[PDB]
Parts: C-alpha cells; structure tokens; sequence
RNA sequence: AAGCCCUUGGAGAGCCGUAACGGUGAGAAGAGGGCGAAGGUGUGAUGGGCCUUCCGUUAGGAGGGUUCUCCUGAUCCCUAGU
C-alpha cells in the first residue's frame, strides 16, 4: 500500500480532512476513499451510509491518523484522504 | 463581554493567541451570524428632596438654584481561565 501512496503523492491529485472529501463523496466526484481506524465513530459511519450509494472503493487502514499523515509527509495527522485523481500510479484497484 | 454554538474558508516546517497554560486537517486565521452577566441609558419623575432669599414674624405666603469636564476605586457584584 505504501508504494502506490508514494506514487499518488507524487504525481495525482489528492485531498487531506475530512469536512472537505465527506461533501465531494456526497456528490460522487472523488474516485477512492482511505479511512484510518482512529477516526471519530460518528464520521466514519457517515462514510460507510454516502459510500454505497455510489460504489466507490473505501480502504480501511490499520494505523491511526499520525502515521497516515507521516506517510504523506505532512507534520501533523490526517484521519481521511479523498482521491481526486489517481495521476499515475496504480492505487485504484484496491 | 466572556463563553458556547451556525454557514463559508482551507493552513506546515508554519500560522493564531494568553496574565499563564495554550489552539489547529476530528478543520487555524480571515469573513459573516445565533444564544447570551453584574450593570448602563431612557421612562418611572414639570414628581420629590437638597441648598437658599424676602414679607408677615399668629396663620402662612412669594421667589432663586439644583449645571459642566475629568481622575481613583473595593475585602461588594458577575464572568471566564488554570
């Protein structure tokens, strides 16, 4: 998993936060979803309820919200990411 | 006013902020808003009560003024922190 979020960091499109992807996932503009296992209960069931009136995949991650933000670089944490644009790497497919 | 809420907004190797601790992608600053102390300002009140002058000096009667610019201040009151 980390290789290909290395690769989608480099060259796709991304979004980091959860108040800015939960409104795109309502409108069906985002082409994948990855949620930490520490997020809030009540906004993580939110994504579930909006995820299958769509069919867009949703990737659960083992660690919290530090080590993913670690992974994508930036100094504080980041609980989900909404994929944009895949750009390059082959991450879609999960 | 503090505090707590609501829309927008989208920040980092940084920003915001306190008397101090601090706050922030589980969404900061910036823009607008909602609920909101003690008190204050009007009305209550050409009502009083306060200072004062003159006459008759019995009973009383007839007038005048009651404005303006600042400072300090609780161990009383309400409001938030830690």
């Amino acid at each position: 998993f980390e290789g290909e979020l290395k690769t989608l960091l480099r060259s796709g499109k991304v979004i980091l936060g959860t108040r800015k992807t939960l409104k795109l996932l309502k409108t069906g503009k985002v082409k994948g979803v990855v949620v930490s296992s520490t997020l809030r209960q009540d906004l993580k069931d939110d994504i579930m309820t909006f995820s299958k009136f769509s069919d867009i995949p949703i990737y659960l991650y083992k660690g919290s919200g530090y080590e993913l933000g670690t992974l994508c670089g930036k100094p504080f944490m980041v609980s989900v990411i909404g994929i944009v644009d895949e750009g390059e790497s082959k991450i879609l497919e999960f």
